[PDB]
């Protein structure tokens, strides 16, 4: 067990913290506050806006989708990522 961000271990596995939203493990300084990490946090806090989406850097959509367990290997343009974002938020 590791965390998904920055791929340390853990003093106390009991400790690693689970983002409720893509559901890896984290290190408490790579996940905040409804645990979440880093990155499902900053895409929570966009309300999945498609314009606030637009203007993510394409490695955090990328990455972003990634924890989700989503590819995104067949994707040629940016609002394809987007798209992808969207499709996923929970409703
Ligand atoms: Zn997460
Ligand atoms: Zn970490």
């Amino acid at each position: 067990p590791s965390c998904k961000s920055c791929g340390a271990h853990f003093a106390n596995t009991a400790r690693k913290q689970t983002c409720l939203d893509c559901k890896k493990n984290f290190c408490m300084t790579c996940s905040s506050q409804p645990r979440l990490c880093l990155l499902c946090q900053r895409f929570r806090a966009t309300a999945f806006q498609r314009e606030e989406l637009m203007k993510m850097k394409v490695k955090d959509l990328r990455d972003y989708l990634s924890l989700h367990d989503i590819s995104t290997e067949m994707c040629r343009e940016k609002e394809e990522l987007v798209l992808l974002v969207l499709g996923q938020q929970p409703v």
